[PDB]
């Protein structure tokens, strides 16, 4: 069942933040690799001198890239005087972040009904504070606490255009790509500890555990009262034959931190499509395919759902088919984002659960461990 | 005239390497926007525990792009036992110079007879050493001495494939991009006092002065023997109505460094139609285009190189164009490669001075100072 019990009203996914050395040239690479618009900036241009930030968007999908400047151009400043646009940014927590983790996800932010109301509710309930809330040009307020690792969760709520000092981009730079990525489904933490990180993320934010349907991983999903707000977490089996690739992820960012982001399609072949097309010049490439003998497995599995020509052009890209007992799931794997093997992405696209979709449709893949297991057997073939 | 002082064999410019944050999305950025193949790796899947290398290239232009992994990857290790591909690498090095300097040069590499007696005499005649030479695997030794701010000048000889322990890309990877740039034909520094920069590198290198033909800088051009390795350098000039841009870059990039590199073409009018395609969908942007009244001064200038048609190319491209004595140069400059202000790129082409073509043909655009300046008085019109 859902219980409803969230402690303060929460909206939608709102925006991912990732910190970075040089946002300029991850946004770029994002921009053609996944088919984000370039929409709004806030950087020496428009005034700040402490931070870059460029926002990338793809339906109501956002990705902001941020950079520290030199400390010198605002070394004169003080909290109360600053030109950040984002109040909670520090120069020293950036660069710590990012010689700690590499490139990586600062900032899961969603949408509330009121930031200062989730921020103080969420404190009462054992949140550990990170940035308090900030009021901006009396139009949106902003505050911050701890998730798991360095990333925190973002309240953001608006009165009533990203945010205050950030500029729309003027479109002679702003090229209207879209490969058909709509929206942010879930975002994935990776922890050492698996029930003391429920425990606290559930504990201050009242998220229920979303009910679910012997290789590396316990996990489990954190959903808000809607259950759009999807938020799995996973710690490593340790002992395995093959080594937990949580353990390596914890290994290579040093500790806990997000481990991918689900980014629904509106159509999951033409996104897979035109992201494939660019892997080799630019984009993002992908985790080999499974074996044709799972894709032959998938008519006994889905044949209901998927015509055999669907099938056909789900081998042909890679992708993977789940299916609960609500719906059905297509999904792939990006290969890591940067240099480490930590971060990667998701492309995912639900069918079924109608009556709107219902968060979650189709789960989250679970079932796709065995089903590649056995269908790897494809030696005998 | 060029008195060949050379203190040791210099070949030529053999590669650039950039440090970065993540040398993955830099160099997918750059592979892109100017047409370079990936070619070699050095990293995790390569043995390497300490940094991340990507090398590009472009006919003989070698573009090196570096990042450190996290310094617990490789704690056990000592210089004797370094997993490192490049031995000068230092974790504490790049993180301090990617945090003053943002993204940026740090080794201008040229080719040379035998690195270590390039050391040994450069040391001998004021260089200060950087990092001391190093045999990798009975095959290639490296040297770097200090250029200018934290930029070294990277000695690399072979006995007779970019390094040992660098793979070549298995080219499922590898998409033979290509836009016609072809080598690098010189790379220029800015630091705050001329002179004394000037009289270091020409100090311990035997490099003269190239000879040449109010708004901004002062500068001056040291070169090699046969005029192939060839090194700008600019200082600010203060007190003028526009800022020095040359401060600006001081001030942005924390002290001296190298402000940008030119590239030439074997096209130029292919390249920037290819690098202009795609400036907006991840590539790079460039400098906004001289008034139309520059280019009908064009014929009167450069009409017995050029003709009508290629002058009206050179103006849908923003294509600048000067000449010197020896010949005819084309050239053009890109936005800031990242967040700051600093470092961009210039691509060019020289035309003349057959017999080969000899070195710095045509110059370094002095002469369009000014006719740029009188360009703009296009007001009138
Ligand atoms: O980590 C993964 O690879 C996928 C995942 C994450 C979290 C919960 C369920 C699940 O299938
Ligand atoms: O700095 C620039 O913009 C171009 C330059 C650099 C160095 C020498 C000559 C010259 O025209
Ligand atoms: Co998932
Ligand atoms: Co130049």
């Amino acid at each position: 069942k859902n219980p409803k019990s969230d402690k303060f009203k929460v909206k939608r996914f709102h925006h991912i933040e990732f910190w970075c050395g040089d946002a300029t040239n991850v946004a770029r690479r994002f921009s053609w690799g996944l088919g984000m618009r370039f929409s709004a900036k806030s950087d020496l241009s428009t005034g700040n001198m402490v931070h870059a930030s460029y926002l990338l968007t793809s339906g109501d999908l956002r990705f902001l890239f941020t950079a520290p400047y030199s400390p010198s151009l605002s070394a004169g400043e003080i909290k109360p005087t600053t030109t950040a646009s984002i109040p909670s940014f520090d120069h020293g927590s950036c660069r710590s972040f990012f010689s700690s983790h590499g490139l990586g996800v600062r900032a899961v932010a969603i949408e509330v009904e009121d930031a200062e109301s989730a921020f103080s509710i969420s404190v009462a309930n054992g949140a550990i504070p990170s940035s308090p809330p900030i009021v901006l040009n009396e139009a949106v307020t902003i505050a911050e606490v701890k998730l798991y690792g360095d990333v925190v969760l973002r309240y953001v709520s608006y009165k009533a255009e990203f945010l205050p000092g950030f500029e729309r981009v003027e479109d002679a730079s702003s090229f209207p790509l879209d490969y058909g990525i709509r929206r942010l489904d879930h975002a994935v933490g990776n922890v050492p500890e698996l029930g003391p990180a429920l425990t606290y993320v559930a504990g201050f934010t009242g998220f229920h555990q979303f009910a679910e349907f012997e290789s590396g991983l316990n996990s489990a999903v954190l959903a808000s009262n809607d259950e759009m707000v999807l938020l799995p977490i996973n710690e490593p089996v340790h002992g395995t034959k093959r080594k937990s690739q949580i353990q390596t992820y914890l290994e290579h960012n040093e500790g806990a931190g997000l481990q991918h982001l689900a980014l629904m399609s509106e159509d999951i072949f033409r996104t897979l499509r035109e992201m494939r097309k660019r892997s080799s010049i630019g984009g993002f490439d992908f985790m080999p395919s499974p074996p044709p003998t799972y894709y032959q497995n998938l008519k006994k599995r889905v044949g209901d759902v998927l015509s055999d020509d669907q099938i056909k052009e789900c081998e042909e890209l890679g992708i993977l088919v789940d299916r609960d007992d609500q719906g059905t799931l297509l999904q792939i794997f990006t290969k890591p984002l940067g240099d480490r093997p930590t971060i990667f992405i998701e492309i995912i696209q639900r069918v079924g659960c109608m009556m709107y979709q219902s968060g979650g449709c189709g789960g989250f893949g679970k079932g796709n461990f065995s089903e590649l297991f056995k269908s790897i057997e494809e030696y005998e073939k």
